[PDB]
């Protein structure tokens, strides 16, 4: 009987499918004909955008191995060419079905499909994907709207790649929402640009949770009265956080835009505008967009009649062309019957690790849980290594499921606590997920076990992406040493993440909140690098009208809109003009750390910075009680 069948093939399920081949595991793919919302955007001529997340995090160790020499964003035509050419190496082992109905038993599951055919497997593999309404707009669309009005209750990386789609055509926009968290995807460091994901050396957790959150979470929250942070110049965008329940920080159901600063867009794409847009890089600033009035924050209580289709904001009445609502994370699972009968609620809170379903024999979930920042390639990487092992390795297969239910309480506790299950739950910082699912498997590092403060940086500040755990041990992938080497060698080993966390050991979360606003361009949502870039925006309009056909006619008065900016940036009226440090500790942190790399750490004599680099061997926090 076949030991495997996978359900979906589209890219998540690329790195477990290379590791039924490899460990020569009978495996069978069933995957519907119609293929995904990719080729749908390649029919309809629509990959004209690109990813909001990095090479590095966005794409498989045993490509980022012989592809990668350099950070940079891959477009949306990259990523689906990356999924045709691993769909074409599996082609012989992918059915061309639908799977309508599963009916797991004890020892396996039977599989129905739309032809009819049935099919027996031991252990099945669920990667199928999300059915997303914004998929529609994106799509199925026109850019021939102009000058006409849009509201939406929700703000999104959808909602924002659309912003950024209309706004060229003089639209305008109003976020009528519960406010959200936006975050620059690119942060210039001393003048070399990091990604997001980049800094936030996640293993920091384990020294102290309250070290770790006031490192992480100023941008987030609004601890800084720093009048240049977006938060404290438009409120609006201010989110109610009551809910968090958890010393885990960023927590587990925090969901994050991450733009593109206009001033990180400049400094990439400048120099050949048209070629760039045209290849789908595409300004989607939505703190430029709130400064120039672009796009505009309105109370969420500021009723319409959806029935005369107008909005209702100061003294002005404007009737707005469409109204866009949207959230269907929900993943497509077909019907399950739990002993062929019961059918099957999905709850993401109710699985183990994203992927372990609890009435369910041999059945594994992989495509479901949402990176907070970078790309679903870590995710979907740790994923396949954790369900590949319960598939081939019994004991620990027996390991795992003895206590699944305490392993599940033990995790909500440490992650949600007492919070009611909500949309987001599978929304998880990257980095804790990777590690988690790695002290699982066991192809996590010890931090006891580095001998130099190189190897310190190594374990703390190298971003804790998939192929990290690829170096060594079970699921090592050649030239991993190389890609390391490479990557280290083109961010100083990652010692500016190393010298924050060390800089803000003393400091209060309200202390760390100010000295991480300290900047002459903090990292994230500075309203100072905003202005001077409204000559460069204008060649950007120009420039995408001119790859995309368009004349807008830019000399109009929507004189009622100028009326509703100037109404919606009150407080920011009041507040920008009391406008006037991190750059400098740094400075000085990078200056000790790279002069002392190949120091022995327990060796280490006794800026008083040192004596917390010993204890570095030695953290408090380490303990997770889902893992033991
Ligand atoms: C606009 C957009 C932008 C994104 N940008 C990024 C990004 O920048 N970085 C990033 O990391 N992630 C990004 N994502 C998320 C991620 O890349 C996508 O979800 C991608 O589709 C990978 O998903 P998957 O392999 O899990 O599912 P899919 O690509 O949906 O593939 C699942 C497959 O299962 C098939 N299928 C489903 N149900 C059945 C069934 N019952 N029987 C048989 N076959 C079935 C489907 O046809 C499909 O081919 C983005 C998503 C969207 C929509
Ligand atoms: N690696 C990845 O998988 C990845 C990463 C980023 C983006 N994406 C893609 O981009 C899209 C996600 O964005 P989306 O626009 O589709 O919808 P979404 O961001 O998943 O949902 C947004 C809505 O959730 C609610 N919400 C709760 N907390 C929030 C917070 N802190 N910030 C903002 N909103 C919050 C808000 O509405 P209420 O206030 O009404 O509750 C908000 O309008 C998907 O297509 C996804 O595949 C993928």
């Amino acid at each position: 009987m076949l030991e495997v069948c996978i359900i979906g093939f589209g890219f998540s399920a690329i790195p477990l499918v290379r590791e039924l081949a490899r460990t020569q595991t009978e495996f069978q793919i069933i995957s519907a004909e119609s293929g995904s919302v990719w080729d749908r955007l390649s029919e309809s001529g629509r990959l004209d955008f690109s990813l909001v997340s990095s090479f590095q995090t966005s794409f498989y160790s045993f490509d980022l191995v012989r592809d990668y020499e350099k950070d940079y964003y891959p477009t949306a035509k990259q990523f689906y060419e990356m999924h045709e050419r691993w769909r074409s190496v599996y082609e012989e082992k992918i059915i061309r079905d639908f799977v309508t109905k599963i009916e797991n038993f004890k020892d396996y599951s039977l599989i129905s499909t739309r032809s009819g055919k049935t099919y027996e497997a031991k252990h099945v593999v669920l990667a199928t994907g999300f059915d997303r309404l914004m998929n529609t707009f994106l799509s199925n669309f026109d850019n021939h709207v102009s000058n006409k009005t849009f509201v939406f209750d929700t703000m999104g990386d959808s909602a924002n790649l659309l912003i950024a789609k209309l706004i060229p055509n003089n639209n305008k926009i109003i976020l009528r929402t519960n406010g959200f968290t936006a975050l620059d995807q690119e942060v210039q460091v001393l003048g070399k640009p990091f990604t997001l994901d980049q800094l936030e050396s996640p293993n920091f957790r384990y020294v102290s949770s309250e070290l770790y959150d006031r490192l992480m979470m100023s941008p987030v929250y609004p601890r800084t009265v720093n009048p240049a942070v977006s938060y404290n110049q438009f409120p609006l965008i201010r989110r109610d956080f009551s809910w968090v329940d958890s010393k885990s920080s960023p927590p587990n159901g925090l969901i994050a835009i991450k733009y593109w600063p206009i001033d990180q867009y400049y400094y990439h794409f400048n120099d050949d505008l048209e070629n760039y847009i045209s290849k789908g890089y595409l300004l989607n600033d939505i703190a430029m967009w709130l400064h120039t009035g672009k796009v505009i924050l309105v109370p969420s209580d500021t009723p319409i009649n959806f029935d005369k289709k107008t909005i209702t904001y100061a003294g002005i009445e404007r009737s707005f062309h469409q109204y866009v609502k949207g959230d269907a994370e929900q993943p497509r699972l077909p019907t399950i019957l739990i002993n062929g009968e019961t059918p099957f609620e999905y709850l993401y809170r109710d699985t183990f690790m994203g992927v372990i379903p609890q009435r369910l024999n041999n059945i594994y979930f992989l495509g479901y849980t949402r990176p907070f920042t970078g790309g679903l390639a870590n995710i979907t990487e740790m994923q396949s290594l954790f369900i590949h092992k319960l598939i081939t390795q019994p004991q620990f297969h027996q390991k795992i499921h003895q206590n699944l239910s305490k392993r599940i309480t033990a995790y909500n506790q440490h992650y949600y606590g007492a919070a009611k299950p909500r949309k987001h739950d599978h929304t998880v910082p990257f980095g804790f997920y990777t590690e988690d699912i790695a002290r699982l498997i066991g192809i996590h590092y010890q931090p006891n076990e580095c001998r130099s403060v190189r190897d310190l940086l190594f374990y703390y500040a190298f971003p804790n992406n998939a192929f990290k755990y690829r170096l060594k041990g079970e699921y090592a992938v050649d030239g991993v040493d190389e890609l390391i080497q490479k990557v280290n060698d083109k961010h100083d080993h990652y010692a500016q993440v190393f010298v924050q966390a060390l800089s803000i050991r003393n400091m209060n979360s309200d202390e760390a909140a100010e000295w991480d606003h300290s900047a002459r361009r903090f990292s994230f949502n500075d309203m100072r690098h905003k202005e001077g870039y409204r000559a460069f925006l204008d060649t950007y309009l120009k420039a995408y009208r001119q790859v995309e056909n368009i004349s807008v006619d830019d000399t109009v008065v929507d004189e009622e809109w100028n009326f509703m900016v100037k109404e919606a940036c009150q407080v920011r009226d009041k507040v920008a003009p009391n406008i006037e440090s991190k750059d400098e500790d740094v400075n000085k942190g990078i200056r000790l750390i790279l002069s002392i790399l190949d120091s022995d750490i327990s060796s280490l004599p006794d800026a008083q910075s040192i004596e917390f680099i010993r204890r570095l061997l030695q953290p408090k926090n380490y303990e997770l009680l889902f893992i033991r």
